[PDB]
């Protein structure tokens, strides 16, 4: 998941 990985700092704050 992108949210789980730092490479993808989505809205998943």
């Amino acid at each position: 998941g992108a949210c789980s990985d730092p490479r993808a700092r989505y809205r998943c704050r």
